[PDB]
RNA sequence: AGUUACUAAGGGCUUAUGGUGGAUGCCUUGGCACUAAUAGGCGAUGAAGGACGUGUUAACCUGCGAUAAGCUUC
């Protein structure tokens, strides 16, 4: 399902989303050791979207 | 003058009860010995065995390997 939309997409825009992802992951762990994520399910979201695009 | 019971500090016997203990009986996600087939290997494309790390999850165990409690396809 998620791997067909990623499949559509192009090369380079792939890149430009694993960066991203990588940046908001890192942000949501230093959010979490402050004690200000309201959402703690978007960190393993967020890895296995980050694992689907690397595949 | 004569023959005399009561005593139980404590102990003994019988029976009943309570406590420590896990013997006997019943059972088992465990072992043992084989039968009928399958198969008889893995490794420089990095092995067997380990260390470390990975959780929204204290430690331990199991799974997994920076794509880290899982990724894709049929
Ligand atoms: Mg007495
Ligand atoms: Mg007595």
């Amino acid at each position: 399902t998620v791997a067909k939309e990623l499949r559509q997409k192009s090369s380079e825009e792939l890149v430009k989303l694993v960066i991203k992802l990588k940046g908001e992951l890192l942000e949501y762990r230093f959010k979490l050791a402050h004690g200000e994520l309201d959402k703690p399910h978007l960190i393993n979201q967020t890895r296995r979207l980050l694992a689907t695009i690397l595949t």
